[PDB]
């Protein structure tokens, strides 16, 4: 059992922090965000993560879980310092909380602190936070060491607390150092519940460990971009780009997961990471050719749905009603950010179409966020309406579109919606129905990468 | 026990020949080629297929598998018929021929296989073709399947006979639902385990072959530049093999950076799906990303090499383990190797090759690549064993990973080179250990 | 989209419906305890299986899921019939089982499927068969069915994740004529779970019959194993976990399962190991191995009593103890056949003073114990139940382990000292490290390892 | 890279050794059988294991490995002392372990390392510590050293495979100070094999031991497991092989060594077994799992000769069996405690005639086969090997199955249809599928399915 601090309480810090806890330790979690801390301190949880809540109550009043803004009483406190705070897209990629973060540390240590780079972060950014601390150190004269490890996170949002108990793989990247070696120990009896059945945990450089993590980000995307393009070329020879998934994935080389086709991806990580790491690319002189590729096919089929729309209705959408069914950039969490929902809403919105839009979850951080994407466009936001029940979106829609496949969607009352649309045409960027079952259904279904039925 | 004909006698069809007859089928093997054909009724085998001489014999003598060049008797024994044949962007004329031939001496019911890799639609195409024959026939129906084919080239027998799954695309016509029933049949002993078949509309068969190889294709190239943005972070592309395999999504396989693909099947299949997008109107922006990757890492060891002795090379020699595209093969085509050699002779050096298993048929197609430039050939040596190639060599460059350079006598080299410098095109070694073992490592992503 | 009828509403009913209709399906749900059928009408769940209650939810409002008494309409309703209901030892009584067979035979209307997913002895689908046969000879039938076996492999309290995520699913059936056809359907109905790796398993029913009991019997044959070895680990001075870490680590063997302790409990292990025995008996065959895996299990329940009368004596009067844990494993309140029963009542009957936790089963257990001691009123006035963890130490000359649930894994070893009489552990699940217990200045008695 | 002494040159000793030379260390393989030494030293091969020659040759002429029968000077050589020396019969003999033992105590200079790489059962290496202590004390020796157990998961016949790319790497160490300092000697000379995943997997000297029997007992279990329900497949009408999809699939069981057949063999579960039950009783325990493993196999081993006479009679006189494989696995030329030893014993007492054919332990067995039944001269008479898997079926009643060697997967069924008398086969290993052999015309009994006629 040991002392830790968490830098940082979002999704990264307050799950990482409760559930090293969980496991016996003394966390301290530290934020500047007074009301975030406030929250945090009277039950209350800031983020939709399944089973954070019950685990951050559990080790509060276990006494093995505290929240608080004391910055000095935090880096007093854990020999074991988490940089987990946030790294917002700049112009790309703003290391300034993590530095001021490394910057604190450096300024009131007293012993060796063993400072782990949680957030995901650029390849060399341990460097700078190494570089911060001696000197912090410097300008007090400290004969005290430290060592900075990369630790790197791979939890997905709404997921993220069986994410952590269960993991694929813990990554750590070491220096071969003195200093180095010692906070490997550290970290390897810190991680040793996690190793009693098969050995998780995965040593390796810092540089090394910092780089896996945008590599795995680029190659999650890229498998995607791809079935993407295929779906698009599947449109064109008559084929079913799901008959190919099943087709590809059944080689173990290649695997069956996330080879989903649809509308695209979105999220807080993804398009930021992808980006990042075409960035410092482009910065240390090289082009990456295939993730250039990948982003581009990307940003391409955050706008298929409307494409396939247009060339159904027309340019001018001017008298007509698409229902919008799912506007999370997932199912199964809130997180508005880079969805594909917001593009598809605005081209049909400047297109003069009105929009009913549902999403179990999603409602008021999509109401909120459309609103700012839109701000130039009051008249815009006054055809767009949210409903609380799926059907009722449907009502006098000249088609529902399915933008993500949240499990309600899944077996929806096709009659109840019958009685409300003003045709039977659905338009499926997440390929959720099987075509022919729509066709005797008696519905105009347009999917991504297959063959619809139009009838 | 069904009587089958394959068309085509090379890897693809010399092997799922055999290995249907295997397991009891009566199997007929056609091919124009008399001396091929020749050779097989002779015990010979015109393929490297470790395991496919033993299984064709086994076969012959037991009267279930026969070899010959008479079209008629191949057409009137088999009741299914695979197109098996070669695919020279993408030429269909072997594969549409063996389809007229069908159509022209047909008797009942066929069903047409093909196995041969293609472009999407082809089976359309193949269908035209029979339809038409029997037109001037006055004819009996058939229906044409896709089921593609997924043996490594050295490795086919045990991937034949032990495979991931088996593709089958058929139309749902009642021609069609006749097809399945007899590709049930026919597969059964494969699926008597978990069900290993899976059936598809035949576009989509047609179309998954090409996304698989182009798959792994964008596999390798992802990896490849990451290892050359990893020599700029000072980070190990190993490492980070390690790290992103781990994820199950992502999977531990083909994440091998190093002197980029080679051979007779992702070069061409990659190119084909390209040009086959670009005739339907749409650019294929990943893989053309992966095609570019894959040019122009076949040249990153000549880049190093230039980099570390010069533009000019008259003078040096470089020592070069490993000639064929990959290990366990004789196969020449599309191989790094020829490029590296190209390059270096070009500027001034002398080569000596080693591999334990393609030096013939890599002198042959390096000669022919070389036609024009005579006196770069006369600079160009092959060598029977490993460690003479290394006589007085500046360098030893690695670029196929068989199985013996991986454990080297480095004391009997430093007898031999000039400078104990190695270029590793496949990441065989660990660097520490080549630091402590004296040599200057020059790796693919990873530091030195 | 089929019609599916579930009979039987426990676990296995209950969870198989439920999950079925979320998948699009028109499930009839059928049981005779009006009750049980009324409790679920009202929103409520007769089981603690985490999900269940909002997928029973979702899909009632959604019109996918009905919950009813009605015999004849549950069978003119689903052209796909579960026979899911109980089978209570004896050993092994088919009656229910029976008894439902009988009225789908005696209100069928066309080709029905049948399909036994409660856990049956080989040959059961013979009966079932015969039994509706009968009585559609009893009524001049023309009409055809075939019987199929579908085991069930979920674990009490990840039912609904064993369920909809399975390792895989065994489909027994004929290869006549009805048999192909029944297969044809369970082929339809689990497609949603072919789509990725092929999950599902084809084989002849008595094959299907004999897996599910060779499944449970090869896992209660590792436990065991593990036991005796750790038995006389503690002869050896090894380390029990040192070895299951070492042959875990042969894929041929695997990690799971291989956690020794103080026994295995449960509604199906005990029951499975035993029908299994009995049946190879009647079939004149003594299976040896399975018999000698029952009798190390009976001892095992007896190691904790054991451990503790060597050390304090053959007369425990004057002593109490704290017992953490009573349900038969964690994340459940299930409490048949737990081991924590068979040390109660050791421990009662030597003259102790029992004060037991549990963070879910505190119910049930002083309703089992009470049964169990029905005879010895004067042991339960020597029992206590108490609502917090640490108040179970309170004067205890030691504190035993017998249920490993997390809140156990990082105790306040600091307020426990504040609590009991001497700082004595006796661990039947191994749930800390001997030398941090050292440290803390503890006397600590696991299994299988040194102390 | 280190210098290593491995004592004792049998699978065990001579893989290890090579292969640890391959890595870059400089080995020097002690043994006092001077032929074997010799026969090393012209570069030959005492055992049947693929690879090994090579790396053996590769790594002498790099001057990495040497074989020698020189006591001394190999206790001179290494800091790390392998003790790989066998350990047969009375159960479990410690007699050449503990004389090596005492060797290196007898000329140690320094601090030496001391390895137990056999398999020796627990406390062992406490013995081997009382012993080279004691050597100590005769020469008054201020110099230490630690004992640790490093136990081998070698499958023979894969042995340089399974030494090179290792499941697990299983190390026990004291932790006073000798102990962490031969740890991390250990821990320096497996570096090479913890570069991906990390291979090693450290504990007391006493659980290391355990393991490795543990492990093997396991594997053991499994067998006997699947072959009594083999048996009551039979009964029940069942299909065994079924069974093992229908369980393999679950992930807590695993798919491996699920194969019902004849019975395990060979130079290790026997032994181990055993072993493990006896060092048991000794400590005043009786492993009721492991004896009623024993006793299944015991039982196993007679299950072919059983089906046979219940299927022909008593008295075999007159009748000829065909035996396919004898090897106790397939791969290998091992003949000990293989199953075919006790079928061809039984069916020539009975007074049948047997023609016996292996790919490769033709020679290994006529010699074993000849010790076994020594007291019955004319049994041997009655038992003839063949060069050709066919030859064997000329004229036999009926072919028997013991060993699944690849060959025996596609055989000539005509030809076979020309030689034998009847079309019967006794399967012991389950390698056709039954409506196959139904169709093929042939009186198919396997182990644990349904057969046909
Ligand atoms: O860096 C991180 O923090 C995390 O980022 C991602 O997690 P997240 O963005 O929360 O969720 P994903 O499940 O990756 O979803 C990504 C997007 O891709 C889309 N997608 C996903 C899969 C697919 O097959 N097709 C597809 O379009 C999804 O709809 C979603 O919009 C990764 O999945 C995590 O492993 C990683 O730890
Ligand atoms: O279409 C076909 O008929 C066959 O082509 C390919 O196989 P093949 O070209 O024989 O050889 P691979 O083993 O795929 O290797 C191809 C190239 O990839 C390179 N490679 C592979 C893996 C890796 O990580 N890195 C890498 O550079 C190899 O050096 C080699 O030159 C596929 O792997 C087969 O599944 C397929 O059936
Ligand atoms: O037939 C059934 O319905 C189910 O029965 C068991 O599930 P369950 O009864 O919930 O309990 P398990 O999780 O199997 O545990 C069995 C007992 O063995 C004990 N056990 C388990 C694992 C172990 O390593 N050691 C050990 O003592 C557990 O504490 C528990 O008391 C099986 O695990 C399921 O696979 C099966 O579907
Ligand atoms: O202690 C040792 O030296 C070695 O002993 C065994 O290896 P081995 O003796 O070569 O034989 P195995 O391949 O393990 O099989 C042994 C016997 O079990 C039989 N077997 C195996 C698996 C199965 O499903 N059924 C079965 O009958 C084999 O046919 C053979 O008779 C162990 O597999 C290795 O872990 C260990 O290193």
């Amino acid at each position: 059992s040991m002392n830790l601090t968490i830098i940082g309480s979002g999704k990264v810090g307050l799950v990482t922090g409760a559930c090293l806890a969980d496991i016996g330790h003394d966390v301290f979690c530290l934020d500047v965000d007074q009301a975030k801390i406030d929250i945090l301190n009277n039950g209350g949880v800031p983020i939709h993560e399944p089973g954070l809540k019950e685990v951050i109550a559990r080790n509060r009043s276990a006494g093995r879980l505290r929240f608080s803004t004391d910055i000095e009483a935090a880096v007093a406190h854990g020999d074991v310092q988490f940089i987990a705070v946030g790294t917002p897209p700049d112009e790309s990629a703003d290391l300034q909380y993590v530095l001021a973060a490394a910057r604190n540390i450096g300024r009131y240590m007293t012993g060796f602190k063993v400072i782990v780079d949680k957030s995901t972060v650029p390849v060399g950014t341990a460097e700078r936070v190494r570089a911060a601390v001696a000197e912090e150190l410097a300008k007090r004269g400290g004969d005290q060491m430290f060592s900075v490890v990369s630790n790197p996170e791979f939890l997905k949002e709404g997921a993220a607390v069986d994410d952590f108990t269960r993991p694929d793989r813990i990554v750590i990247g070491c220096d071969d150092d003195v200093p180095g070696e010692r906070a490997r120990e550290l970290m390897k009896k810190l991680y040793a519940p996690f190793n009693r059945n098969h050995e998780r945990t995965l040593y390796m450089d810092v540089r090394s460990a910092e780089f896996t993590k945008y590599a795995a980000n680029a190659m999650l995307a890229t498998r995607i971009s791809f079935m993407n393009e295929l779906a698009n070329l599947a449109d064109r020879f008559g084929a079913d780009i799901e008959a190919v998934r099943r087709g590809i994935g059944s080689d173990p080389r290649i695997g069956y997961h996330f080879l989903y086709a649809g509308c695209g991806y979105g999220g807080s990580c993804f398009p930021k990471d992808v980006e990042a790491l075409i960035r410092t690319a482009d910065e240390h002189g090289q082009s990456l050719q295939i993730l250039k590729a990948v982003s581009s096919v990307n940003a391409t089929q955050k706008r298929v749905l409307a494409d396939k729309i247009v060339a159904r209705f027309g340019e001018d959408l001017t008298g007509r009603t698409f229902a919008i069914w799912g506007l999370a950039f997932k199912p199964n969490t809130d997180d508005m950010r880079e969805a594909p929902s917001r593009e598809l809403i605005a081209e049909l919105l400047s297109r003069g179409a009105r929009i009913a839009a549902y999403d179990p979850v999603a409602q008021e951080e999509a109401r909120r966020v459309i609103a700012l994407d839109l701000a130039d466009h009051p008249s815009w936001l006054e055809r767009l309406s949210f409903v609380d029940d799926e059907a009722q979106a449907a009502r006098d829609a000249d088609a529902l579109v399915i933008v993500t496949e949240w499990k309600i969607f899944k077996s929806p009352d096709f009659v109840a919606l019958g009685r409300l649309w003003k045709t039977p045409v659905i338009f499926d960027g997440r390929n959720l129905y099987e075509p022919e079952t729509m066709s005797e259904q008696g519905i105009e279904y347009h999917p991504i990468g297959r063959p619809g039925s139009r009838q």
